[PDB]
């Protein structure tokens, strides 16, 4: 069920996220559509601007968070699979690098971590010559609806909008904006 | 077929080694005697101290390259072990990864490193969390034999005397003492 709650989670982020960058789009339709007006409204067109950055900035932080939720689900499920495939097959990858692994209780912490990047580096080279092969395949049977459904990479828009960042100063400026803005509009 | 050039690599190594060993022994009790004795020769005694310490030499070179042939040799047993291990059950490899493997082959060089480098972490928190638990395993039943008559790790005679780092200066005049220590007892 966490598989599943991760899966909602990031479901619920990217349906904000989506929502967040509608309303920055009729706001955005909306401003220029009354600066080709005739009016002048010079606080209007001001306030129109604050309310299009703010909402912008929003968007880029639900797209940070949409891929923040995206990583952490596929690493979940990633780390779930590999322990019960593991488990189902521990004597076999056990063996397979059987020679470092005696002795790793008492194994010294610098030679405990230097066998197992040895390890890590022994599978790098297996795992080379798989991708060299290039045999067709999909994600586990067990979870292959969900996985399918989160997509095996996040949208490019939620990419290309969470490619620049703000400084913390910045943040917190619009996290204020935010709170003045709903606080205001409430009403 | 090259494990087994490894292994007889390895296996002459020993012996050299060895034979190294014992005539190092001999050198320094007949050393040691003479100095016990009544003989005075001060030429001898030098000459005594030079072929010691040529000889303490050659034995840290021997251990050095016999560490170097176990590394070696352990490294191809691992490399064979993992290769015909993922050709049996690599399918299944690949399906536990496949959140990070779909596509690979359009995939950039920083996406194909991180990709990389995600799969390296999930095999690495896979290892230490079947670690953890620390289910005792042997060697590997195709080439148990050799892992045993090789060792899990060179004994300790094979390291202590190889713990000194000499400058290449002061190898090549070694050699070229070795060089006439053979040229000399040649005649």
């Amino acid at each position: 069920t966490a598989l599943q709650q991760a899966f909602d989670t990031c479901q619920n982020n990217k349906a904000a996220w989506l929502q967040r960058k509608n309303e920055l789009a009729a706001a955005e339709q909306e401003y220029l559509r009354l600066l080709s007006g005739e009016g002048r409204n010079v606080s209007r067109l001001d306030e129109l601007r604050n309310i299009i950055e703010v909402r912008k900035w929003q968007v880029n932080q639900a797209a940070g968070r949409y891929i923040r939720s995206h990583e952490a689900v596929q690493h979940i499920s990633i780390r779930d699979r590999l322990n019960d495939f593991m488990q189902q097959h521990g004597t076999a990858l056990a063996a397979a690098l059987a020679p470092e692994l005696m002795g790793y209780s008492e194994l010294t912490a610098i030679a405990r971590n230097c066998a197992i990047q040895r390890a890590t580096d022994a599978l790098r080279e297996a795992l080379l010559s798989w991708l060299a092969k290039g045999e067709k395949i999909n994600y586990s049977a067990q979870d292959s609806d969900i996985l399918t459904t989160i997509g095996f990479r996040p949208d490019v828009a939620s990419v290309d909008d969470s490619r620049e960042k703000f400084t913390p100063a910045q943040n917190m400026i619009f996290s204020r904006k935010s709170a003045q803005l709903a606080s205001r509009q409430s009403v």
